[PDB]
């Protein structure tokens, strides 16, 4: 029995017209949604757009804000050798530098067994996320996947 893990990352526009995605919050939680991780990353580059809108990220989070150097090393620890959970994870994986393998990637983005996660967790849950929270971010996402890990990991091995 591999640990589970689910994932929900947040992230800024630094560049010179913030084209470049960097990781800016953070939150990992377990198979029964308890937190494992939650803090506001400092990006190396400046902040050039917030992107506030998709992040809920301002300037006041990223005081006191753990630095990508460290963060990743924290971040990674967790993830290894556990079974992820994240919706477009693999979008994410570039901005953590950590392309975790394959058959522990779960995403959330594409369930064969059968699109916004906000949309996705109450089309499936009738959990309306988006009430600044990572976290609840990430339960969805575990919660979406335990709604259908029986018939997830079959199809898994059959094919």
């Amino acid at each position: 029995p591999r640990k589970m893990v689910a994932i929900d990352c947040e992230m800024v526009g630094t560049g010179p017209k913030g084209h470049v995605s960097s990781l800016a919050r953070c939150s990992i939680v377990n198979y029964n949604g308890d937190v494992l991780y939650d803090e506001y990353i400092l990006p190396p580059c400046h902040i050039v757009d917030y992107r506030t809108r998709w992040s809920g990220i301002r300037k006041q989070h990223m005081v006191n804000a753990t630095p990508f150097k460290i963060a990743r090393g924290q971040i990674l620890k967790i993830l290894t050798g556990k079974i992820v959970v994240g919706h477009a994870i693999h979008n994410d994986f570039k901005a953590l530098q950590y392309f975790h393998p394959k058959s522990l990637t779960r995403d959330t983005s594409h369930i064969p067994p059968l699109m916004s996660l906000k949309h996705l967790t109450k089309k499936l849950l009738n959990r309306d996320i988006q009430v600044h929270s990572s976290v609840e971010a990430a339960q969805a996402t575990m919660e979406l996947y335990k709604l259908v890990e029986v018939e997830w990991e079959e199809h898994l091995a059959r094919n």
